[PDB]
């Protein structure tokens, strides 16, 4: 199971290492989960639609979402995080 | 260009994440550094061999290495180790 980050989504990851703390820990306590369960478990996940239908989101904070998406099959999996910062 | 990290490498960083900034610190500038120079600059990026051809390693301390590979296209570092040596 691999982990994926575009240029983006670790930019605004580093944004909150240099920021708050907290906010680290609850997108690593999503990422856990998600690779996990990806459509179960911590921040309500629920699925976007349209353009963004196979994505996936569950709340950091009201303010701030977490947007991933689960590929591959069986043994060799990974989870691409599209963003952790602000809403979808 | 994508990071791409595997369950091991992520713990590692976790790891560092709760127990030493510093580290954790350093392994972000490697990264960094490594997005815009893959085969350059910080951390005295070397090509491991045999075993481990396609790798690299680059410093973090006396006695943890990053160990990564760059694969892909139109492109994705992929960080394999960052925690230990050999």
């Amino acid at each position: 199971m691999k982990l994926v980050w575009t240029l983006s989504s670790w930019d605004d990851y580093e944004f909150w290492q240099r920021t708050d703390a907290r906010m680290v820990e609850k997108i690593n306590d999503l990422i856990r989960n998600a690779k996990r369960t990806p459509f179960a478990g911590l921040g309500k996940p629920e699925p976007l639609k349209g353009d963004m239908a196979g994505y996936w989101s569950r709340r950091i904070t009201a303010e701030h979402r977490f947007v991933y998406r689960v590929s591959g099959s069986g043994s060799e999996q990974r989870l691409e995080v599209i963003q952790c910062r602000f809403h979808y």
